[PDB]
């Protein structure tokens, strides 16, 4: 009999990832978990076909379910457009989930023991909190077709006292314009998040702005957090023996670069957004991240893997060559949100599930057996064999064996 | 005299521990070799203050006018500023006022010697960040939103045409924060033309980052722009040399350039040039070891900076008697670079030789095993440093001193 899983958004998404997905829900999900799944294809053609409806629909299905497991999507531009003959140049439903949803979306290496990094002071986690609202992911841009002004106009509901300001007066030709913003309640469940999880881990938390050029903006950004950490947390980090501080972006990710790990890092979400591929990638590779979105209402998640639908191994799947691409972190995407599922359910088996279905991937790779991306990190990409690595498909076969045998010798 | 005829150069003084290293610089490296008709603006914060910033402006034009300027490194105040020096405004970064009026793209590079380990592994051919100089987040206008209403943007054509207004926000619950920023097409395209041209000077190909699939119209005239000029003036160019440029998304673009043995140009937006050249140069081998020269796209003018701060942190050992290390190779070669390009536009031989002798005397004096404590750090690793492994900051620029004196005597 199969474990009783519960309620899950399932969101299907693009190009090798949606392969993978398939693999990774018949391989390692459906022959142990029978889920109440509320299936969502988030694929360009159907969102194109819907209008973008299937994407707004399963952002309030995660909201009344609290936990949803995402596949990684194509947001379209002008090039997509042309290939999938769409209507418009649909938002991405990231930014459309997240900002339904809001929240902090915390992100984190993979570790496996035999595979080097390529910073080499690494030796503990560097945790990312990325702001999920607001700032470059909810804008509204505009080229600017030619000389004339932008200006920028706050109106209060109060409506006694209005201000405009300048952005630019284009003299001559034009160019591109934007605004953008955040919300001061989304700023305090940032921080209040960022406080928590560094308290959670019994780590420093540093949080990273560009206040010194966006006093304002930025500021409120610093201000909040500090006013926060004083008025709720500054006794509890004393107590622990860890500390808060703010840094200039810049600086910020030199110190990271130096560091030995093993802190949490309050990002805007442009910044989580960067630094957390960066991060990544200094581990071992794309494929080794999770990701989770942390809702603010402390019941609902949102896991995906960190990296995108991986378009060029796509294209090379297309032609019919040989791909070598790593699952791990779509699959980690399942096993976070079905850990959720069983933490919000006290769903015992389900909870073992989850974490068995991570200790079969730690294993296989540090066992031997691993994708392309893995082996050059352990040779060195020139140095890399064919016969050091699995491709996809013969990587997904070795992790369900595995799976399939935990779990028997586990009964 | 009998010191090198150098020139007109504008010289802008700086705060902190780098103002301290830049007249180290001055009085020790500098001017017992070289003459210069120097045209000196201070642009330490409490002369900006005076002047109610307008020193800072001044500068810029001198810069135009010379076509060479040497900057240091300077405070950008926010509040806590504010408070520490009783300033009357929190008054604009000065790199963003300069780079505003004179525009171009600022290219980094780390300074690389042989016995200094790095950080990232893979990096054994050099990284070129091309920052454009101009807009975005550097010359935005940003507000607190006190509480609930509306956030608008309006477009008003010069022509009379009808008025554009776009919402950008309602806030219907409590306040927040809101900004304006922009660029212009034709900053755009001298940042496009100066990352093509350098890619084709240093013989590497050059990516572009942009995250156009989120600022679809935005940073798509970026793309677009680009990719008009490459394939309009550049792309024959790029195949007969062997090399190709290629558009990424950000996110990739800094993983692929984390596991890449380097050997590219990285055309980078203004934010992420700043951010990713404090990244790229630490990880090489420390924030002291990077240049930075602006490229005005008049092709003659520039100015040359460090890519760090003013190391307040240093500064503040400094003031409590604590010793410091700190690196001045970045602050040596904005001069070595300045002197450079002054020398190519004076046809000038002896100050290019000096200026390179000068650069070289840094490389070796550090592949000889002297350095700053950041250095050593590389090759040991912070807790297994001791104080004979490295020289304070005054110690170190006695030492070149003493290595550029013996350079410079024996080139007689
Ligand atoms: N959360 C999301 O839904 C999300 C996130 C990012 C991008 N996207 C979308 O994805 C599409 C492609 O974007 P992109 O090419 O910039 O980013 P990407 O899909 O993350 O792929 C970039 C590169 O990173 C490496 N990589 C990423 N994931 C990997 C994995 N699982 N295994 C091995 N290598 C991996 C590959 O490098 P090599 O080429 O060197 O092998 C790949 O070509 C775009 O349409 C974009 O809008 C979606
Ligand atoms: N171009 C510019 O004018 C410029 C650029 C950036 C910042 N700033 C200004 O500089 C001030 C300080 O900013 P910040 O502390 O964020 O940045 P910073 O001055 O670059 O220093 C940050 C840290 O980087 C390391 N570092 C930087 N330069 C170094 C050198 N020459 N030798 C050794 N280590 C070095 C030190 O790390 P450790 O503390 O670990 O030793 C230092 O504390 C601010 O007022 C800011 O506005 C100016
Ligand atoms: O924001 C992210 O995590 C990925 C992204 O930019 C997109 O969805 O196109
Ligand atoms: O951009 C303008 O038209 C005036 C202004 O706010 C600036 O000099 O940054
Ligand atoms: O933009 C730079 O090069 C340094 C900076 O942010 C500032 O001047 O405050
Ligand atoms: O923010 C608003 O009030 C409407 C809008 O532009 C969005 O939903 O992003």
């Amino acid at each position: 009999r199969k474990i009783q899983g519960g309620s899950v958004v399932e969101m299907q998404g693009d190009e090798m990832t949606r392969i993978i997905w398939e693999l990774i829900k018949e391989k390692l999900i459906l022959p142990y978990v029978e889920l109440d799944l509320h299936s969502y294809d988030l694929g360009i053609e159907n969102r194109d076909a819907t209008n973008d409806q299937v994407t707004k629909d399963a952002a309030e299905a995660i909201k009344k379910y609290n936990v949803g497991v995402k596949c990684a999507t194509i947001t379209p531009d002008e090039k997509r457009v042309e290939e999938f003959k769409l209507k418009q140049m649909w938002k991405s439903p990231n930014g459309t989930i997240r900002n339904i949803l809001g929240g902090t979306v915390f992100r984190e290496a993979i570790i496996c023991k035999n595979i080097p990094r390529l910073v080499t002071g690494w030796v503990k986690p560097i945790i990312i909190g990325r702001h999920a609202y607001g700032d470059q992911y909810r804008a509204t841009d505009f080229v600017v077709p030619g000389p004339g002004k932008v200006e920028i106009t706050y109106t209060p509901k109060d409506g006694t006292q209005k201000v405009t300001y300048m952005v630019h007066d284009f003299e001559e030709g034009g160019g591109v314009a934007m605004g953008m913003y955040n919300q001061d309640k989304s700023i305090e469940d940032f921080a209040h998040s960022s406080f928590q999880m560094a308290l959670s881990k019994g780590w420093p938390l540093y949080l990273s702005t560009k206040n010194t050029i966006l006093k304002k903006y930025d500021g409120r950004f610093k201000d909040i957090f500090q006013e926060i950490y004083d008025k709720k947390y500054k006794s509890q980090f004393e107590a622990q023996k860890i500390c808060y501080e703010h840094r200039l972006i810049d600086d910020m990710v030199a110190q990271a670069m130096k560091s030995e790990g093993g802190f949490i890092w309050a990002c805007k979400n442009y910044d989580g957004d960067v630094q957390s591929d960066s991060v990544a990638q200094g581990y071992g590779s794309l494929g080794m991240m999770t990701s989770v979105l942390i809702c603010p209402d402390g019941k609902t998640v949102e896991a995906e893997a960190a990296h995108g639908t991986v378009t060029r191994h796509y294209r090379m799947y297309q032609k019919g060559q040989e791909t070598s691409t790593n699952p791990i972190a779509s699959i980690f995407a399942w096993s976070r949100g079905l850990a959720h599922r069983a933490k919000l359910d006290n769903n015992t088996e389900l909870s073992f599930f989850a974490k068995a279905l991570e200790d079969v991937c730690i294993e296989t790779i540090e066992a031997g057996f691993m994708t392309k991306d893995l082996a050059a990190c352990i040779k060195g990409l020139p140095n890399v064999q064919r016969s050091d690595y699995l491709n996809t498909f013969e990587f997904m076969d070795k992790l369900g064996e595995n799976l399939k045998a935990k779990l028997a010798q586990a009964k």
